[PDB]
RNA sequence: GUUACAAUAAGA
RNA sequence: GUUACAAUAAGA
């Protein structure tokens, strides 16, 4: 499968990148590719997770509350994945035309874009998130229906995961997965929040292991696991 | 200030460590302590925190859910440390002369003890926790009284922690502090559960930077921040 | 693709 | 004693 690693250059001195990218970064590639390939990025808009990408990933930086994170390295990396080397494609060349980002008030430049190698998976894998992984059920609070964020300690969450999964699975990839039984156990588990638009969407900055289903797990490597992946979550990177 | 590093090493065959050791720790230093000089385990015994010891700490390890953390070092390291040179040395001491230490399944086996090259403080301090630290409250669950945790997102978490410290410092110390006022804020923060005996104690795994009185600094920092110290919680170390 | 493995979570 | 910096936390 086709990922790519995107390597971005702030503009200025002492750069900072506010906490929640999530939203800005999705639209902003949403625009590029759409003035070139207006018909993949329609794929990239859908909810149904056509593809992930990571968090901006800064090796070495300091935290700073009230504003965001201190950019310390020279340049940052974002990780972008798909099954449809068509959509990375598109995304590269969308990318380097109008290599302009705006995060806040923090302005990157795109740098090298290039494919990157990817491990085979096992009967097995220990799965490390690369953003967070979202997964949504409603809940009646007050009147009017909202949406519930769940984590693996829940109950539902298991259940809800694996039907997200199937469902997304036979949309993006056009057929059922003929082996739809999974688990996940968590080994490292963290909850993060985070401001997309207007709203708020919790999820698991986690390490876990994946059994079961190999079809799912493919899919998940590529496409990320959980919702709202197109918007930068679910994206997992393989460990040991 | 006076900081060992205690080695212990695994007896056995596939090593397991408990997630929750710290009153085992707790509990079997302080006889170790007893036997030799009954005196000084008073100190220890104490509430109010006249030391602190950190997590068990395993540099190659990975995680069984169900059981505990698998060793996969040779041997693993727990950090003592108190404004009071007389009780390191006699901890030393104590465990030297009784090596042996079980904790859950695990037995270990007191390897070398060492000393710590600690830095000298600033005007401002970046703290990361060797031990979770813990800020309690008390508060009634229906007509029964019951702890109730704190963390920094509480409004009562800055200001019990404050009294908490000034306390503590003054019934060990012998004096109250001069400069009674800091400011804490938070970089990196994990919240965890720990079961010590029959209750379960939630505090705060973090990096923080500590802005304040220069001798409540210090004395956190040899005796722990928080409450509960005297169980291995509060441990912090100094970073960049 | 080292921010690449500390779970559990208000318990009597 | 590099498990050594991703905060914030149920909203309209």
């Amino acid at each position: 499968h086709m990922r790519i690693e995107v390597k971005l250059l702030p503009l200025k001195d002492n750069p900072i990148l506010p906490f929640n990218y999530n939203y800005e970064v999705y639209s902003q590639i949403l625009e590029k590719v759409n003035s070139i390939e207006p018909t993949i990025a329609k794929l990239l808009s859908s909810p149904h997770g056509f593809w992930t990408f990571s968090r901006i990933i800064v090796r070495k930086r300091k935290i700073l509350p009230d504003k965001g994170i201190e950019i310390l390295s020279d340049d940052v990396s974002l990780y972008i994945s798909s099954s449809n080397e068509d959509i990375i494609r598109a995304i590269a060349e969308a990318v380097e035309k109008s290599p302009e980002f705006k995060i806040g008030e923090l302005s990157f430049l795109v740098g090298d874009i290039k494919a990157i190698k990817v491990k085979e998976l096992g009967k097995e894998n220990v799965f490390s998130t690369l953003s967070p992984i979202v997964v949504r059920t409603v809940k009646f609070e007050g009147n009017k229906l909202r949406h519930w964020d769940l984590y693996p300690h829940d109950e539902l969450f298991m259940d809800r995961l694996r039907k997200v999964m199937i469902l997304r699975y036979s949309e993006v990839m056009g057929e059922t997965p003929k082996d739809r039984d999974f688990t996940i156990e968590v080994l490292k588990f963290k909850p993060t929040r985070l401001m997309v638009g207007s709203s708020y969407i919790r999820g698991s900055l986690m390490v876990f292991r994946y059994a079961g289903s190999e079809e799912i797990a493919r899919f998940g490597y590529e496409n990320g696991f959980g919702e709202k992946t197109g918007l930068g979550f679910g994206m997992v990177k393989l460990i040991e």
